[PDB]
């Protein structure tokens, strides 16, 4: 369980991306998991559509709230297309899963990991990227133009993005706004700190796929 895990230069994430006026948080943050993983095994890198997941996932409320645990869990069901075949708009609209065709990428199973667990989030961000939510409502961590955050910031839960890496005490996160955010897209958090939720409450609730 290395010192220090970057998936970056592992050849795992791709490019950055934004949602836009699009509160999609939860599709972007999946694309990315589903996508880690499928990269791990077959060692194929992909960009998968999140507007799919967006016009498809009727059990979560597109273009304004969403479960990056049903996206998923839809994909394992279903499948996903490349950001390609199904590019990102911006606005949710009619299902094109069936109408593209044939998919292209889909998973084996979503698990999640126990809420409230540093020690556990890093094993699985250790094994492969996970969705992690948190409280991004911020005021701060809105204006983060590169550092470490610290605060302030609370415990309400309501932005989902990407873990892709951390180090002795900091977190590495994707976000789902455009590379003029945070460093470059990027954003580094403080872990080790006892706050059991984690700063922002990025503790609360992560997920993932399983693959064969
Ligand atoms: C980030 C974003 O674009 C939209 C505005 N918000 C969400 O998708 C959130 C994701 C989340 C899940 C769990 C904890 C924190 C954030 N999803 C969301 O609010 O949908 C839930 C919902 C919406 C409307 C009515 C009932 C529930």
């Amino acid at each position: 369980i290395p010192e220090y895990v970057d998936w970056r230069q592992k050849g795992a994430v791709t490019p950055v991306k934004n949602q836009g006026s699009c509160g999609s948080c939860w599709a972007f943050s999946a694309v990315v998991t589903i996508e880690g993983i499928i990269k791990i095994r077959t060692g194929n890198l992909n960009q998968y559509s999140e507007q799919e997941l967006l016009d498809c996932d009727r059990r979560s409320y597109g273009c304004n709230g969403g479960y990056p645990w049903s996206a998923l869990q839809l994909v394992a069901q279903y499948g996903i297309h490349y950001r390609n075949t199904y590019p990102y708009e911006g606005v949710q609209r009619y299902c094109r899963s069936r109408e593209k065709g044939p998919y292209a990428a889909k998973t084996d199973g979503v698990r999640q990991v126990q809420p409230y667990n540093q020690g556990a989030l890093l094993y699985s961000i250790a094994n492969q990227p996970v969705s992690v939510v948190l409280q991004a409502a911020g005021k701060d961590f809105q204006l983060y133009r590169g550092g470490i955050f610290v605060g302030p910031c609370g415990n309400k839960v309501d932005h989902a993005v990407a873990a892709v890496g951390y180090g002795p005490n900091y977190i590495l996160i994707k976000n789902s706004w455009g590379t003029g955010w945070g460093e470059n897209g990027y954003i580094r958090i403080k872990r080790g700190t006892g706050n059991s939720y984690g700063v922002c409450g990025l503790y609360t609730s992560s997920f993932y796929p399983v693959k064969n």
